[PDB]
RNA sequence: CUACCCUUGGUCAGGUUGAAGUUCAGGUAACACUGAAUGGAGGACCGAACCGACUUACGUUGAAAAGUGAGCGGAUGAACU
RNA sequence: CGGGUCCUAAGCUGAGGCCGACAGGCGUAGGCGAUGGAUAACAGGUUGAUAUUCCUGUACCACCUAUAAUCGUUUUAAUCG
RNA sequence: UAAGGAACUCGGCAAAAUGACCCCGUAACUUCGGGAGAAGGGGUGCUCUUUAGGGUUAACGCCCAGAAGAGCCGCAGUGAAUAGGCCCAAGCGACUGUUUAUCAAAAACACAGGUCUCUGCUAAACCGUAAGGUGAUGUAUAGGGGCUGACGCCUGCCCGGU
RNA sequence: UCCUAAGGUAGCGAAAUUCCUUGUCGGGUAAGUUCCGACCCGCACGAAAGGCGUAACGAUUUGGGCACUGUCUCAACGAGA
RNA sequence: CUGCAUUAGCUAGUUGGUAAGGUAACGGCUUACCAAGGCAACGAUGCAUAGCCGACCUGAGAGGGUGAUCGGCCACACUGGA
RNA sequence: GGGCGUAAAGCGCGCGUAGGCGGUUUUUUAAGUCUGAUGUGAAAGCCCACGGCUCAACCGUGGAGGGUCAUUGGAAACUGGAAAACUUGAGUGCAGAAGAGGAAAGUGGAAUUCCAUGUGUAGCGGUGAAAUGCGCAGAGAUAUGGAGGAACACCAGUGGCGAAGGCGACUUUCUGGUCUGUAACUGACGCUGAUGUGCGAAAGCGUGGGGAUCAAACAGGAUUAGAUACCCUGGUAGUCCACGCCGUAAACGAUGAGUGCUAAGUGUUAGGGGGCCCCUUAGUGCUGCAGCUAACGCAUUAAGCACUCCGCCUGGGGAGUA
RNA sequence: GUCGAAGGUGGGACAAAUGAUUGGGGUGAAGUCGUAACAAGGUAGCCGUAUCGGAAGGUGCGGCUGGAUCACCUCCUU
RNA sequence: AAGGAGGUAAAAAUGG
């Protein structure tokens, strides 16, 4: 996604002002660029190479939204009801 | 009459099976995918009308110059008329 | 009511036309041609023998004649087409 | 139709047997559709009691339709009639179709699929003396002819002869 | 080594093809010129006049079972023309 | 307290509840009803093998092998049921 | 109380589930962990002692032993559980770097083959030497034009990129990853990874295209004792494209991943900081201590020293067979 | 009358033995044919794959060095 | 000057 993109994005998911590394913060970010690899990928259904980074990503989330889990069930539930990734 | 064809019409009791597609649920990063429901395909299934003619008995100066009785095959189809 | 005084399909025929020893064959316009399209009447009664045909009752279609509420009266504007 | 039960016969030809509905259950193999009604079993009448329902109606009523239990009768309850016999193997043809009207229905024809070959359009092929037509109101993913014949795995060598 | 254009590959094989032949061996039967499996000295298979397989299908040809029975042992009685 | 996954699904009185019956006794032990539960990769199920132990043999030990004689516990008495 | 570079042994490589394991501090619990008491672990047996058979075996009597045992009382360092903090690991933001990383379209030059035409004559081609073959119907050579397929000369480098396989003309679009500095940001969110799920050179399979070159099969010639080859002349599949399938290679660094620690010298790729020099990050090479090793050799890109997790091995055949 | 051993009937599952015939494997004596590998083994070998051939093997494509080697350039180490 | 890595020419009868 493009910087602005991205900005907006963890503006509005921001638990606080200047905050970037909150696990909010990382995995919508990382939910955008799920959703953009995988409008690639429909068209360009052959770039095994691209999906992998994909992966990679999707991974990462999963990570993050388990770690998010164990902490904070009512964080977890509002954050994954507000991007639809369920 | 009969073969093929042309144009235009008609007919095929009843029962059965349950293709594709779709929806819902689950599932996935997304797809595959799984289940249920829905759906109603087929020179599909059983079986009358209808078409046919496998076996057999009878008939053989016949009821009939090719039939009759009992079984037999197809029966939404390259169907029958 | 079914057919004709309506329509066309396959097919048939075919002015001129094209072709061919003769005979004649093919074919355009045009015709003919239902198995299809269009198309106004029903119930009851009656005879030995016909009946949506005769009779009774009650309809409908096309056309004609007279009288007409009303509208028109020559670029028309009523009306036909 | 006693006893027997294919000993008949070219051959179980004919006959006999099976046959309906419900429930249980069902193999190899398979192109995953099937094979399958595989096979193999159980139930089936009548009376009464209790009782979940559905359609139509204000309701009553009418219609459809189950479940459980307890009883009754016969040799026998789809009490008649109508209604698959089944299975294990092999050859052939893939299959549904078609055929010698009137001794042959098949392993024959056809077939979807394969391949070869002709054909550039007034196409090739075909009918006709021709005109005129079919092909086609089509145009090489099309049209004619030959051979092969679903599908799977394959299809070797020889161009001297014709 | 002779000859040829070149000498039959895979698969299959006493076969809808095998004369000899009821080949031989195994299975099935008390007994099996038929049948099934195998062998291969293929008289005289063989790759689109296709080769070899093949689920499903068949009034197809073939062998074996269960059931069944007047087909038979071996005939008898009854009804009707 | 045992081997196998070249055994991955098993279970329908099965798992729980209610009532009754039954037993020295509790209990699905059995029956009637309601529910769909119960077990399993921490190895269910299936298959194979086996009486278990105190002990015995061996080994420096850790371990490995064995389960005669003697003692304990279990099971059986031609086979199956009562 | 062993191993996996070359002896048998690292899955071809990712992504990732269960499980195993897990950074620093504070408080708390007592499951593990440690300690005391009680009961029990029959008898016989083994071991130690004593006594009786003349000895011994043997017999007898005491002692000791044997539990991963149970009940109960105590400790809190570590592992486990609960609560609270941290930024060092891991990600994120901000500023920068290079790249044959991937996918899809488009453009281009050289060259090969073929077709047409002009000139031209008797060879061409090929080999160790030859012949098959092509060519007097005009070959080969030469000039021009056309058809079409495939690969990208120089750059090019122990160079770059990618998990591996792999990626090299140029242009545009889409897209993955990595590295450097910074210290806002989260606050252990990590490592490994059975089962699973994907990618995976070449050959190969299916359908449809395409077809220059090269070339299994195959034909001819040569060599040879023979020559089902090596060599020569042809030549089909295939080699190319799309979409599916296959899922294997000496898929190799024959070297699993993560993490930290342990002398040095010298190149190179992409960066950063301080004065051509010094320092520094991440790679990529060479040389070489300690240490390791059967040896060869490895040696901050370990095959050294350690911890965690996975995979794998246990003489050669049989056999990667049934 | 319920339960009920044994028995009967049926289609399946599993195990063992056995079977005309058939397939490779191992061992064995101076057997027959060739000579693939080890040196550059006289065509470097080997790996995966495809196909062909009496046989070892040959050939094609990609891969490896666990390959010898005369001349050349390109770098790195002492 | 001596060693390590990459590319790359030319040659070739047959049997010991
Ligand atoms: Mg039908
Ligand atoms: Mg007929
Ligand atoms: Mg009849
Ligand atoms: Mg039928
Ligand atoms: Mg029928
Ligand atoms: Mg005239
Ligand atoms: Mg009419
Ligand atoms: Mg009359
Ligand atoms: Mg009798
Ligand atoms: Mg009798
Ligand atoms: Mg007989
Ligand atoms: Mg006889
Ligand atoms: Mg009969
Ligand atoms: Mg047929
Ligand atoms: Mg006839
Ligand atoms: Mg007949
Ligand atoms: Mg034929
Ligand atoms: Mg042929
Ligand atoms: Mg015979
Ligand atoms: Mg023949
Ligand atoms: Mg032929
Ligand atoms: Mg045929
Ligand atoms: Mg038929
Ligand atoms: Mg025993
Ligand atoms: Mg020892
Ligand atoms: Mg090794
Ligand atoms: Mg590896
Ligand atoms: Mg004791
Ligand atoms: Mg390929
Ligand atoms: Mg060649
Ligand atoms: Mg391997
Ligand atoms: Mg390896
Ligand atoms: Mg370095
Ligand atoms: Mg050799
Ligand atoms: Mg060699
Ligand atoms: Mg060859």
């Amino acid at each position: 996604i493009s910087q602005e993109r991205k900005n907006e994005i963890i503006k509005e998911y921001r638990v606080h002002e200047t905050d970037t590394g909150s696990p909010e913060v990382q995995i919508a970010v990382l939910t955008a660029e799920i959703n953009a690899v995988n409008e690639h990928l429909r068209t360009h259904k052959k770039d095994h190479h691209s999906r992998r980074g994909l992966l990679k990503m999707v991974g990462r989330r999963r990570h993050l939204l388990n770690y998010l889990r164990s902490k904070d069930i009512q964080r977890y539930r509002e954050l994954i009801k507000s991007l639809g990734i369920r």
